[PDB]
C-alpha cells in the first residue's frame, strides 16, 4: 500500500523529490528542499537515485543456461559454442526452455529488469522454444513485459520454409519479426529478406528487430536497407538494428554518408559489449578491432542506441547473472565514453534509450505513468555504475518486487572499520 | 586464535580440504571425505574456495582518488588527464598522499589483497609523494606488504636529474627501480636508460619494474633490451615489464622471434586490463585496436603474466573499487580468455603469477607459510568470475583482518524466493 517515494534523486536533477503514487501509478513528482521523514507507506530512497526500471533489449532466453550440458565450451570460439549446443539436443524440450527462460528472468527481476526483449529462434519446424516462450511471457507478466522477436537463425530465404515458419510465429504471437541478412547464402538473399521482413511487420503490425551485420566485414552493409525501408514506410521508432559490429569496420567516408539515413530513418540501435567484445575480432591476429558499433558516434547524432546483455551463461557466452549495470561498464569502457559526463550519462543506455528501442508507451517517472520504477544506493549513475551497486528496491505497480539488503564489509585495523567504496 | 580453515576447496584440486594453522602459519594441510563440523576455532570455508591473498602487482598510489578535484576529466582523454591533474597541484602534500594512499589500501584489504607494488612518481625534487608513500608502507604494513617502486614518469635521461633522482630514490627506501623508455625523447635516450636502470637494479640489489612501451608503436620495442638486460645479468625473477602494449600492434613474425627471448629471459609481464582497453587505441578511428598486450600467447609459452588496476579513481581512469576479480573479468574478454577453463584458471593471473611478478618468498597455501588466506563464497575460479563475489574472510597471519556479509536478495513472486544468481 505504498503511497510516496521519499528522498530521491533523479538523473539530470538537483536535489531530492518525492514521488506521490496512487492507483498503481505515479499521481505528482514534487521537490523537496530537504531530508524528508520516513513513515508508515512510505518507501524511502535514502537520498539513492531513483530511475525508471532497467531494460534488457537483446537477450536469447531459448539458449540461456546451458553453458557445460552436457560439455563445457573449452576453446571459447562460436564454432565449438555450435557444437556444445547440437550435444544438448535431446535435452530441448518446452519444460526444459520454460525452466531454463525462468531461471534467467528470476535474476533479470532481482537486478531490476521489468522490459525484456528475447529473440526466438524460428528456423524450427516445431517451433518448440517458441511455444515455451509464449507460455513464459504470460506468466511472468506480473512482473516482467516479455518481447518476443521471431528469429530466424538460419535464414529466411536459405533455410527451408524459412519465410513460412517466420509468418507462422508471427500468427502465434511473436511480438517482433527478426532477421538475419548477413547469415543469408547471398547478398542478394539477405537483401531480399528484408524487404520479406518488412512487409510481414506491416502486414501485422508487429515492430522489427533484425540481427544486422553482425560480422566483421567491411561489406557487410545491410543497414543502410534496415533503415531506408523504415523510412520510406514512415516505421522507425518500430525498428530495431541490433549489433552492427561490421560498422566498427567500415571506412569513415561511407559511414559518415550512412549516419544521414539512420537519423533520418529514426531507427533504433543496440550493441551488446559483453558478447560482442567476445565474439568479435575472432579472425584478426594482431592488432585485434574491439568490434563494437558506433556507439560513441551516434550519441554525439542523437541516434537512439542502447545495450544489451544478449547471451546469459550459454554456449555463445558462458558468463553473466543478467546485470545490465555489468553490460553497460563493459560498454563504456570499449566504446572509450570515459569522460565522467559521459559514464554518469551511462544510464541511459540501459533505461530510456532501450524503452525506445522497445517502443514502449508507459515508460519513466512522470505523472500518469505506472508506478514502476527502481532505487539504487548510489548518488548518480558514475556512483552506481563504478561501485556496481545492486538494486535496493524494484517497485512495479506500486508494489515492492523484489529488494537486496547490501553487503557488508568490514576490516579490522587498530578498530573495525565499515568499508562502502565511497571516499 | 584461529586453529583450523575447513571445508576449504582449492583450485586444481577435487573434494574439501582442512588447512591447519600454528603460530602464525599452515602448519598441514589434508583432505576431507566429507563436510567437517564447524567448532570452536574453526573457520568454515562452507565449500567456497580459499586461495592464497589477491595482489595488485601495479597501482599508482600517489595519484588515486584524485578524480573530480578540482574538476572532472570530461573527454576522458589522457591529454585532459594530464591537465586536470595539473590543476590539483596545490593540493598535492605529504598529508594528502598518504590520505589517499590509505584510502585506497582499505578498499584493497576489503577486497582480499595483502601485496600491493605501487608505482611512485620520483620525477620530482622534493620527492613528496615517495616520503609520504614510505611511510604508508610502514604503516600499513599489519595488512599489506607494499613494495614501492621508483617511478620516473617524466624520463631519466629527459628530465633534469633524472637519473638522481632516481637513485635517490633508492636510496631512501624504494624497492623496485622504475624507468619509461618510450617516453624518453629518443630511441637511444631509451635503451640507455635501461641500462642505467639495470646497473642501479644490481648496485642496489632491487627488482625491476618498468613501464615498457605503453604506446600503439609498433616500432616501440623497449621489452626486448629489458629482456635481454635480464638474462645477461641472470636475473629475469627480478624483473618486469609492464604494459608493453605496443606488443599488440607488432607483426607476427618479430613477436615469435622475441618470444624465445622472452621465455628464456625469465622475467615478468603486467597487463593492466581496465586502464589499457581505455587508453589504448585513442589514436585510431575505426577499426580500433584493443590494446591489451599479448596474454593468450604468453600462456600458451609459459611466460609468467599477470593483471593489474594501475589507477583507481583518478584523471587517468576514473572509475575501480580496487577489485582484483574486475580486472580479471575486463582482462578474460579484452583478451578472449572465454574457454572454460581458461576463465576459471584465470585466478592465476591475479594471485599465484602475480606474487612471481612481486618476487614473492612466502606466497600460497602451503605447509610451512604464514597463514595468510583468503575464502571466496564460490565454487570455482569460474563461479567467482562470472558472479563477481567479495571475500567472505580475509585471513593474515591467521588472524582474520577483513570479512563481507554478502548481500542478500530476494524476489517477491507469488512467494518470496532468495536469489544467488547460481543455476
Ligand atoms: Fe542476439
Ligand atoms: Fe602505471
Amino acid at each position: 500500500a505504498l503511497q510516496t517515494i521519499i528522498n530521491a534523486r533523479l538523473p539530470g536533477e538537483e536535489g531530492l523529490w518525492q514521488i506521490h503514487l496512487q492507483d498503481g501509478k505515479i499521481s505528482a513528482i514534487d521537490a523537496q528542499s530537504g531530508v524528508m521523514p520516513i513513515t508508515e507507506n512510505s518507501l524511502d530512497a535514502e537520498q539513492g537515485l531513483v530511475i525508471p526500471p532497467f531494460v534488457e533489449p537483446h537477450i536469447h532466453l531459448d539458449t540461456t543456461q546451458t553453458a557445460g550440458q552436457p560439455n563445457w565450451n573449452q576453446s571459447g570460439t562460436l564454432f565449438e559454442g555450435i557444437e556444445r549446443w547440437a550435444e544438448r539436443k535431446a535435452l530441448l524440450t518446452h519444460d526444459d526452455v520454460k525452466q531454463r527462460a525462468w531461471q534467467t528472468l528470476k535474476w533479470q527481476i532481482a537486478n531490476g529488469i521489468q522490459h525484456v526483449r528475447t529473440h526466438v529462434d524460428v528456423s524450427d519446424a516445431t517451433l518448440t522454444a517458441l511455444k515455451a516462450m509464449l507460455e513464459v511471457k504470460q506468466e511472468v507478466a506480473p512482473w516482467i513485459d516479455l518481447q518476443i522477436v521471431a528469429f530466424p537463425q538460419e535464414g529466411i530465404l536459405s533455410y527451408p520454409n524459412g519465410e513460412a515458419l517466420l509468418e507462422e510465429a508471427l500468427r502465434l504471437g511473436a511480438d517482433v519479426v527478426g532477421a538475419i541478412p548477413h547469415f543469408e547464402f547471398t547478398r542478394e538473399y539477405g537483401v531480399e529478406s528484408l524487404h520479406k521482413t518488412f512487409a510481414l511487420a506491416q502486414k501485422y503490425d508487429r515492430l522489427i528487430d533484425v540481427h544486422c551485420d553482425e560480422i566483421d566485414d567491411e561489406q557487410s552493409r545491410f543497414v543502410e536497407t534496415v533503415a531506408a525501408l523504415a523510412h520510406h514506410e514512415g516505421m522507425g521508432a518500430r525498428v530495431t538494428a541490433s549489433h552492427t559490429t561490421a560498422m566498427h569496420s567500415y571506412n569513415g567516408a561511407y559511414t559518415s554518408r550512412l549516419f544521414r539515413l539512420l537519423k533520418m530513418s529514426g531507427i533504433n540501435f543496440v550493441a551488446n559489449p559483453l558478447v560482442n567484445i567476445h565474439l568479435q575480432g575472432r579472425f584478426d591476429t594482431y592488432p585485434k578491432r574491439r568490434g563494437i558499433t558506433r556507439v560513441k558516434e551516434m550519441l554525439e547524432s542523437g541516434i537512439n542506441v542502447c545495450f544489451g546483455h544478449d547471451d546469459v551463461f550459454d554456449p555463445w557466452y558462458p558468463l553473466g547473472t543478467a546485470n545490465m549495470l555489468q553490460v553497460l561498464h563493459m560498454g563504456l569502457h570499449v566504446c572509450q565514453l570515459m569522460g565522467y559526463g559521459q559514464i554518469n550519462d551511462g544510464l541511459n543506455l540501459i533505461t530510456h534509450h532501450s524503452a525506445r528501442t522497445l517502443n514502449l508507451q508507459d515508460y519513466g517517472i512522470a505523472a500518469g505513468n505506472s508506478a514502476n520504477l527502481i532505487i539504487l544506493p548510489a548518488e548518480n549513475g558514475f556512483d552506481a555504475l563504478r561501485r556496481q551497486v545492486p538494486v535496493r528496491y524494484s517497485v512495479r505497480g506500486g508494489k515492492v518486487i523484489a529488494s537486496t539488503q547490501p553487503a557488508q564489509t568490514t576490516v579490522y585495523l587498530e578498530q573495525p572499520e565499515a568499508i562502502d567504496y565511497k571516499r
